[PDB]
C-alpha cells in the first residue's frame, strides 16, 4: 500500500512510466487505469490506489494513443477492443513488460476508455521446467509440419509455445528465422541472444491484418519456424496448411478439448467438396497434438495435465490409407496405443498427490 | 559462425547495401535478413551466419526499404501493411544482381520496427549432365506423352532439374518442341539459350492466367509439344493434367510429397470413390516417371542430391494395374524396391563413396522406415 | 536448313502481311502458326517446326495483330490476366476461304508482359454423320422434337465435332424447316459452305457476340429458333436456361465434361440446391431426350477411334425414372444404361475383336468402366 511519488498535475505519457515504476516497486500484477477513477495496482491480491486524482476521458485518451498509435481512441468508438504490448528501461538497466489492452465503457453517462495493464515476464520458461515426457521432446522440432497445443483459454498453451521456441532457438547450430504471429505478442526473445537464430515478431491487429494474411507472408519470408497464435477459422488452417505442405515447421494454438476432437475440427472446418482433399493434406502434415488442462491441486495451485499424440510416419500412413469420413475414430484408437489420454495423465498424477480424488473422479467424468 | 564484411559503415546506407549484397553473394547466399536491432543475416547452404557484427537501427531499416521500394514504404509499414517487391542492381562487373524483397512490421524491444528479407532469383537452367543423373533417368525424361513427377519438400531443386530438363529438350537441334509453361513466380527463363526449331512460352499463374488448372486447359488450345504445370496440387490440376496427357502431351510438374509411393497415395486419393476408380486407371496409365528429391549436407559443408525415382516402364505399369488399387501404395513401394531406387540407397551409396557425412547418413537411415 | 522464310517479309508485321504469310504458311501445309514476342514466326508441317521469318516480333507487332482478330480491348484483355480465343479467317486473292481457331495468351518476355499469338486451321465444314459410324438407334434418336441432347466426354473426345456433324445433318436434308442458334465460344464449325434450302444457322461466340452460355439460350428463346446449340452447361445457370428453352419446346444440344451416363446425371441433378432440386429434377427427367459419353482411343493403325456410351431416354425409359425415388436417380440410370443402354466396356470389346483396338487399351476400358 503505497502512493505515486511524484504524482502529476495532468497525466502523460512520460509519467506514465514512472507511474509503473512505482507500482513495479510494489510488486503489483495488473494496474488499472479508467476514467472516473484514479489509477489503481493490485499487490498480491490487494487493490490499492496508486494516485489521489481522477483521470479524464482526454487523459486516457492520449495514454491509450501514445500506447497503440494515433488511431486507438476512434478504434475504441467504433466498438472494438485493444490489446497490444507495452515495454520499457527505466534507465539502461532492466526492462519493464506489460500485455496491455484497452476497452470501451460507459462512465457518467458519456462513452469513456478503460486501460489494463497486466505484468508479463521477461523470457519464457526453460522447457525442463514444462515437465514433459521424452516422447514430446523427440516430437517438438519438426522438419516439416503443424504442431498444435489444445485447450481451453487459460490453459497456458501460449507459455509452452514460447518455451519451445526458446529451446529450439537457444541452442547453437540451430539455423532458424522464426516468425511468429501474435494477437498480443506475450513474449519477447531479445534476451535470450541464441547464436544462429533471428526471431521476428508481429502483431495482428497492429502489424498485419489477420493471422492467415500473416501466415501467407511468412511464406514469403522463407522462415525456418512459423508461430501462430492461433487458428479458429478455416481460412487460417488453410494458410496454416500451405505453409507445412510448403516444408515449414508450423506452431499453432486452438480452442478444441481432446485430439481426437481437434482432428474432428480441422476436417469439418471444409465444406463437403473440398473437406476430403482438406484431409488428406491435414493428415499429411500433422506432426504432434497436444490437450492442456490446467486442473487445481491439493496445495489449491494449478497443475497441468496433458493428453498429446505423436504423429509418427506410421500413425499418418494409418490414417491416411484408412477410411477418412472416420478419422475421428482412428486418432481415438491411436491415442490409445500410440499416445497418452487425458484421464491417464489424471491418474497418474492422483497417485502422485498432486490432484484429488474429486478432481480425478471429475476428470474420468468428463472424458467418458 | 560469422564472416564479416569487408567494409562496414558506421551507419548503413543504400549505396553500402549495395556491397554487402555483392559480399553474400560471394559467400553463395541463398537469402540476406536485415532486421532492426540484429546483425545482418545471410543463409548460406542452410546455416545462418551474421555478416556485420553491428545490429542496424530501426532508421537504417527504414532508409533501406524506402530506397528500395518508395518514399511512403516505412509509412505503409506504420499503417500495417506489408511490401512485396523486387531490387535490382549492377555490380562493378554490370551483370546485374536481382532479388524478391519482402518488407513486414514487427515490434523490436517495445517499438514498431522493420524487417526486410531478400531472396535470390535464379536465372539460366543448368546443363542437365551437371545434374549428375543416372542414366535410365535420362532415358525416360523426355516422353511422347504422359505425366513427370519431381517430387520433394520446397528449396530441394526441383524448379532448377525441370528447367534443366527443358533446356535440353530445347536446345538439341530437331527438337520440335512448343513449351508451355505455367509457373507461380516465373524464376527460369530461357530466352539466354539459343534454339533451333523451339518456342518456349511462360505464363505466370497469378498474373496471366487464373489457376495452374486454367493455364494446363489453356494448353490444350495451343497444341504444343511439352507442358510445365508448377505444381499440382489439387485434383482439378491433376485432373487437368491427366486430359492433356490422355490427349497426347507430356506433362511436367512437382509435388510436394516426400516418396514416390506416398506421392502416388496422393494422385490416388485425391478423387472420390465414384470418380475413384476410373481416375486411379487413368492415372496409372499416363504417368511416366517419378523423382523425389532430397538436398542434403556434404563432407565439404555444401549440399548434394538424394534421388528416389522410379521409371514406370509399360511393364510396370501393367503391374500396377492389374492389382488391388487400396494395394497401389504398396504395390509401388515392391516396385521401386525391385526396378526403381530407394532414398535409403541412394543415401548408403553417397556414404560410401565419403560425400554424405556418418551422421547425416544415419539420419537419413532413421526418416524412412 | 529447316527454314522456309516468308517471301515479302515487312519490315514491321501488319495484319495483311499477317493474311499474306498465313497463305505462305499454307503453301507449305502448316497445321499451326505460333506469333510470339520477342520470337521469330514459327510454323508447324508434320512433326516439323520451321521459322518462317528471320525477324523476331514486337511485342506492339504482336498487340497490332491481336486487336485486329480480336477487337481493340484484346490486349487490355490480356493485361488483365485472362485468356483470349476466337476464329479468324480470311481470304486470298483466290476465292478460297481460310479459317482458324486462334488463341492469344499472355507470357513473359524477357522480364515484360508480352503476347503468344496460335493459329490452328481448321476444315470448312462438318464432316458428315455416316463418317462419324453411329448406331442406328443414335441416328433416330438425334433429331428430337424437343428435349435435351448432352455429348459428354473429356476435352479432345470431339464432342464439338459430332454435335457440328448432327448440325449438319439436320441443316443438309431438304424439307427441314429449321432455324439455328449455337453458342459456341471459340466458334470451330461454320455451315456457310454448306448453303442449304430452308434452313439458318446463326452463330453467336460468347466472348465476342454475348456475355453467358446462359444469357444465349434465353436469347435464343426469343429468336424463335427450331433448334439450340449451347457448347457446354458447366453452371447451373446454363442448365436452368436450357431447362426452360427444352420445356417450351425446343430441341438443345450441350456438351458435359463428364464420363458416364450415370454420372453425367449425377451432375445434372446436384446442380441444383435442396428446395430447388427436386423440381428441378423432375424437369431435368422430362426433358432429357439422350446421353452420349464419347472417349477417343488410340488404333493399331496409330489414329484414334470414337468409344461411345450412349442412353436413349425413351419415353418409357423417361417414366421409370420419374415415376421412382428422385434421390436414387443416378442408380437407376445406371441400370437403364445396363439394360436398354450401351455401355463403354461393350463398344470396346466390339472394337476390339473387330481389331480396331489393341487388346491392352480394350483391357484398360475395361479396367476403368468395370468398377
Amino acid at each position: 500500500i503505497n502512493l505515486m511519488p511524484d504524482e502529476p498535475t495532468r497525466f502523460t505519457p512520460v509519467f506514465m512510466d514512472r507511474m509503473l515504476e512505482h507500482a513495479e516497486s510494489l510488486n503489483a500484477s495488473d494496474i488499472t487505469i479508467q476514467t472516473g477513477e484514479p489509477i489503481f495496482a493490485e499487490v498480491y491480491g490487494r487493490l490499492l490506489k496508486i494516485t489521489n486524482r481522477r483521470l479524464s476521458n482526454t487523459e486516457l485518451g492520449d495514454l491509450i494513443n501514445s500506447i497503440y498509435g494515433p488511431n486507438a481512441t476512434t478504434q475504441l468508438l467504433s466498438g472494438k477492443d485493444i490489446d497490444t504490448h507495452y515495454e520499457f528501461r527505466p534507465n539502461r538497466g532492466v526492462r519493464y513488460r506489460y500485455r496491455v489492452n484497452a476497452t470501451a465503457c460507459l462512465v457518467e453517462g458519456h462513452d469513456a476508455i478503460q486501460i489494463t495493464l497486466r505484468t508479463i515476464p521477461t523470457t519464457p520458461p526453460k522447457l525442463s521446467t514444462m515437465n514433459l515426457p521424452d516422447n514430446i521432446i523427440e516430437a517438438i522440432a519438426p522438419q516439416e509440419g503443424i504442431v498444435f497445443i489444445t485447450g481451453a483459454t487459460g490453459s497456458g498453451k501460449s507459455t509452452l509455445l514460447a518455451s519451445i521456441i526458446r529451446e529450439l532457438i537457444e541452442t547453437s547450430d540451430s539455423n532458424r528465422k522464426v516468425l511468429t504471429y501474435e494477437s498480443p505478442i506475450e513474449f519477447v526473445y531479445d534476451e535470450i541472444e541464441t547464436i544462429s537464430a533471428v526471431v521476428s515478431q508481429s502483431e495482428i491487429p497492429r502489424h498485419l491484418p489477420n493471422f492467415a494474411d500473416g501466415v501467407r507472408n511468412a511464406l514469403r519470408r522463407k522462415p525456418r519456424l512459423i508461430m501462430v497464435g492461433e487458428c479458429r477459422d478455416a481460412e487460417t488452417i488453410s494458410a496454416a496448411l500451405e505453409a507445412a505442405l510448403t516444408g515449414h515447421p508450423v506452431y499453432t494454438t486452438l480452442h478444441t478439448s481432446g485430439v481426437a476432437e481437434t482432428m474432428r475440427r480441422l476436417v469439418t472446418s471444409f465444406s463437403g467438396e473440398e473437406r476430403l482433399g482438406r484431409t488428406i493434406d491435414i493428415l499429411e502434415t500433422i506432426r504432434l497434438c497436444i490437450w492442456q488442462k490446467l486442473v487445481p491441486t491439493v496445495d489449491e495451485r494449478r497443475v497441468a495435465l496433458r493428453e498429446y499424440l505423436v504423429f509418427d510416419e506410421e500413425v499418418r500412413d494409418i490414417l491416411l490409407e484408412g477410411d477418412p469420413n472416420e478419422v475421428t475414430s482412428a486418432t481415438r484408437k491411436l491415442v490409445r496405443q500410440k499416445g497418452q489420454l487425458m484421464t491417464w495423465d489424471a491418474k497418474m498424477k492422483f497417485e502422485q498427490g498432486i490432484i484429488s480424488e474429486r478432481v480425478y473422479k471429475l476428470i474420468i467424468a468428463g472424458a467418458k
